[PDB]
């Protein structure tokens, strides 16, 4: 029984890790894309 | 204290299920921003 | 040993709760680069 919770918090603490990367690929893609509507605006002013 | 455990690790593993769900939702909605910026970049060239 | 399994537990939620934070925020955010794309576009229409 505490294996099965042990192993089942592995497989929990995995998924977070791959959560944390998606959020950190995520915030840097809408960097980008603040700077890509930054740089549209300042073309037509 | 185990049965506790357990019941916490089913409203974790419930709640990362959302949190993927909503992860998948921005993926989508920030590549058409993406596919937006670049198309106005196309119509000011 | 069950110590152990509880505190990875709390560890685990308390990143849960911060990962909810952070998806919140980048929606507030997207939203507004979309607002901001659909200025460009009618400035264009
Ligand atoms: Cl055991």
């Amino acid at each position: 029984r505490m294996k099965q919770i042990e192993d089942k918090i592995e497989e929990i603490e995995s998924k977070q890790k791959k959560i944390e990367n998606e959020i950190a690929r995520i915030k840097k893609l809408l960097q980008l894309t603040v700077w890509g509507i930054k740089q549209l605006q300042a073309r037509i002013l």
